[PDB]
């Protein structure tokens, strides 16, 4: 039923959706949470330059859900997501049908269109879900090899265990924020090479980390693992994820318990959840794994996704941003399924809304590394900026943007943006 | 509220006045309980009973700020969010009402049967919704023991080292804990195998519950930190050591600790611990300024771990230690957590790290007690252990010893279920 909604020939009577460059064609239909002057934050779906007010659409009888508690009054999408995949699809199918160019029902009802659609330009976007937990993986071979090269000689860069399992840690949920939120430069302990003791001060190596994160759509009970083959059914959708990192703070704190303050000060995600169903046409073969992993981590078929990714940096007051990274999601060595299976193999429970980060996404070439640490090799080769100037690490006032999208024939399924501007550190 | 700490004070609930009772009138910890009378809701332990706060409020015998009803809630979060003045106000009203000489509730038999529930007939649940769980590493002796197997890195003494724990898998005392499966690296094989954990372990800790959060980007000054803390609980950070060794470099422990973490159900308020405040250990070298604090910020909490094999008549005491020996304090941990801007929220759980004293009978895990399975522990009643075996029940207990009474934490227990096969 829902596979008809992936039809590239389908178009909307919301004309901005049919622009080839629009992130939000009728083929996409991501879910989010928005507010405007009409009302408090509530569920919406992006289409063209507009947002579909799901609650309003439901009140008008034009979208229906399982009988039960009203999940569209909620300030987050969790309750909706909890309803499960049949509901996600049912809603997607109704929306695709209603906003198809030839369905006159809502299109020719001007009065009702003015009540159920809201321009993105007049809306404010919020965190799409309440995140119960945030886990962050480490699944780009190229990233892991780059970073380990700064601690260990080339032969020792990738530790054996990295290739046996999708290495990961628990992130800090509380400090995950939505695109657009200004991010204050952190203070903390800095170890200088020529002083016995650390000093306290403003981070001098503030950095981005290009990642994607998936949102869990069905949890699992404590003590009951999710089989690698069932994993994707548990995933609702994806977002872009900037795991802001303070590299000088990190180096000094991270042994042996991992990064902590250096990453917990802020993590930014894009507002619109792109459903996995919408990514179906961009499913591709994941990289070959060698050595062949243990049985519990194996899966048949295609479990990677073809998502072009880009990072830009704009200095305060610059007329144009600088593209600093171009890469793709498809090169990740461990898949979402494998990460989710590994997360639960010991019995740990996942919950609706959980956020799971891919780890910094880095390709093989020098222009495809997903952090400035990598791009500038720890501040040794600075990046030239479009419009003059240069950078090693991020400077106060800079705006960092993540973008991502899947290229179809004459359309794209896009993620929107994942942005943030850096505020000066507290004194 | 300092009058409520009076050791001479006693209750007409006579079981409270037993010297050995964890729940005298001096304590009054908060929790969440259900019974056949009603769904899970806020309560306070006293003697062998529980005070039904909602029921007490309906009867007009305890009052809170005008507002939304925080005592209908299935967790204590809403109540805690009301702030320290409220916590104290409620404590003061309870202490007064249950004082031996106050006839108001004591002589009203009908109403006592409505507002008190025997612990025997109640079921205890997680006292709060935990938005985040962080776990520290602040016992010098523990960190030195562990580092000596794979000692103290310089940074350990410059800051309270910590990591993000897994909130979702924190469970209340009494919950059975299933032995985890995962990747095990054997010494004689190039490649890991998958199987049942062979070195399942406890970690004796305490955790504190955050009572007032802080906004993202606004640190909590070390000196203000304790005002942000509501109370404490016992915390068993169950650990699979064989899974851990293989996974933990470089991003830290993950699956090895996330399968289960158990906390005791009763939150002992920081106010109730006031009489047991003591001088923390000397720190050398002197930490950076942001981490310093004046005064006494350690607490004198005797701690014990027992292990009972399935069907054994008696448990074996395997660890006796005390909270006061922790090198970093709760205040310093909370300051360090927030120094870079990270926000905390009401209900956040913060673990101390494994608590180990200097002597061989005061180490807070079996990894330490048995030196990684080389010196097994003899059990009371026969038998022996290296790591935990299916059916074993592990219990954490803790208490502060006053003159003729104690403020106690209850227990933090769990029985191990076999691994899924
Ligand atoms: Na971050
Ligand atoms: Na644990």
């Amino acid at each position: 039923d829902w596979r008809a909604t992936l039809d590239p020939a389908r178009k909307s009577w919301i004309e901005t959706a049919n622009d080839p460059a629009c992130d939000f064609p009728i083929q996409n239909l991501p879910f989010g949470i928005f507010s405007d002057a009409k009302g408090a934050r509530r569920p919406g779906v992006a289409l063209g330059d507009q947002i579909v007010d799901l609650a309003a659409l439901a009140r008008a009888g034009l979208v229906t859900l399982p009988a039960g508690a009203d999940v569209l009054a909620a300030p987050t999408l969790n309750a909706f997501i909890a309803l499960g995949r049949d509901a996600w699809r049912s809603v997607r199918v109704q929306l695709s049908a209603l906003f198809s160019r030839d369905d006159a029902t809502l299109r020719d009802d001007a009065a009702l269109r003015a009540q159920v659609l809201v321009a993105q330009r007049d809306a404010t976007l919020h965190l799409p879900v309440e995140i119960p937990g945030y886990t962050d993986f480490y699944s780009s071979k190229e990233h892991a090899t780059n970073v380990g090269s700064m601690f260990r000689d080339p032969k020792n860069a990738l530790l054996p265990n990295w290739s046996e399992m999708p290495i990961g840690y628990n992130g800090r949920a509380s400090s995950v924020v939505v695109s657009g939120t200004p991010v204050r430069r952190p203070n903390g302990q800095l170890k200088l090479p020529d002083q016995e003791r650390p000093v306290f001060g403003a981070c001098r190596k503030l950095d981005i980390e290009l990642e994607t994160g998936f949102i869990v759509g069905k949890g699992n009970a404590l003590g009951e693992p999710i089989a690698c083959e069932d994993a994707e059914a548990h995933i609702f959708g994806m977002v872009l994820l900037n795991d802001w990192s303070a590299r000088d703070i990190q180096q000094w704190e991270y042994v042996p318990l991992g990064p902590f303050n250096s990453k917990g000060f802020a993590t930014t995600i894009s507002p619109w959840i792109v459903t996995l169903d919408a990514l179906e046409p961009f499913r591709v073969a994941q990289p070959e794994q060698s050595p062949q992993p243990l049985a519990y981590l194996r899966h048949a078929g295609k479990h990677a996704f073809d998502i072009a990714l880009e990072v830009t940096l704009r200095a305060e007051g610059a007329a144009e941003a600088t593209s600093i990274c171009r890469t793709n999601f498809r090169h990740m060595y461990w898949t979402m399924a494998q990460q989710l299976a590994h997360h639960t193999v010991a019995g740990c429970n996942t919950r609706v809304g959980d956020l799971m980060g891919s780890g910094t996404i880095s390709g093989p070439t020098k222009d495809s590394f997903g952090s400035l640490l990598e791009l500038t090799w720890n501040g040794k080769e600075p990046v030239a900026l479009n419009g003059g100037g240069s950078r090693t690490f991020i400077e106060d006032g800079d705006e960092l943007t993540l973008a991502g999208w899947c290229q179809g024939d004459g359309y794209r399924v896009g993620f929107g943006t994942c942005a943030g501007r850096i505020l000066p550190a507290r004194s």
